[PDB]
């Protein structure tokens, strides 16, 4: 299944409205890491939005998590 | 600040105990993407755990999110 | 089951105290979608808080996720 | 139609492979509430993924959260 | 504030019904750390549910996160 | 001592740079509950990051969640 940029519903506070855009992993490799993007640059990624939206913050990168499990001692099991 | 592998507290169900290990981003580039790891391979990453823990599941990769905001219309503001 | 409101623990930064309130689905259907609520309106929903808490932001909407699973080929199972 | 469905990347454990699909709010209204979807049901919805994928679980419904703040004294 | 128990909405997979219950901190201090609870023990905590719900897993422990912020150099601000 | 502190990667908005620090459960007990930490306070705790970083917020306390399941009828 594939490469759809997803636009989430908007939410707002006392002064702004906000939204998240989800990129395919492939495309997020194109996002600059050292600076916020102009409209010119996020439009080159394929992001299409109406007037006046600003890339104001980099999202908190999520940790790379490894998952491990092991049998409990037998008398601890149910 | 730097490269500490983090071991979280354990939790359990009726049969197993579990834990998460957080890797520095650098090191997660070394984790295989096509298969689960033997103890030999996760020990080569620097993961140190006691006896019998098994890498049983790949964690759900988190979406790459872009954040945008724009001024509300003036009369919608507080 | 039941239908109580859950009040989280307070936390703070340099300027504000913060808390989340969790509504049961039937009451969350009476929350305005187009504006922030005043103290008279969120008290009418039944939020019991002391003086001065401000409804300042709409929580970002969570996606509606479908989960899919399928068996691995035998030779990829462990 | 024109609907943005987000397809997450796959992850797997010792026996299964898994994927999450993000639906727009409107198409969400059309998902059965009482039962899981058959392969013809999610293909009629517009989910375009390989055959064999099984709708196996209803996602955890996140609570409806109200956000409050109060200025500290100064 | 207050101190009610919040009961989430039920969801299901091919075999089970599932729900989360959220405890206020004072009551969550009386939850066993070393074993799963029986129906007599979680009812004694005040969880009111119908017959047959099983406490089957301990929720994974969340890290204790400190948040740090510092001003960007002027020439990196926007 | 020997304590695993996890340092998240940094992110920034238009005016600030941000970082999260993950503490082991035991060192967590030693964080002030009533006020934010000064730079000497978090340096005495073992947090080893550049000067200038300010402890600005107490993290959202996640609820204490009990997990229940019930078999469906068959």
């Amino acid at each position: 299944a594939h490469k759809q940029i997803y636009y989430s519903d908007k939410y707002f506070d006392e002064h702004y409205e906000y939204r998240h855009v989800m990129l395919p992993r492939e495309l997020s490799k194109q996002v600059p890491k050292t600076h916020l993007m102009s409209e010119e640059e996020w439009r080159r990624l394929g992001v299409q939005q109406s007037l006046g939206w600003v890339h104001y913050m980099i999202h908190e990168p999520e940790p790379h998590i490894l998952l491990f499990r092991r049998p409990l001692p037998k008398d601890q099991q149910k």
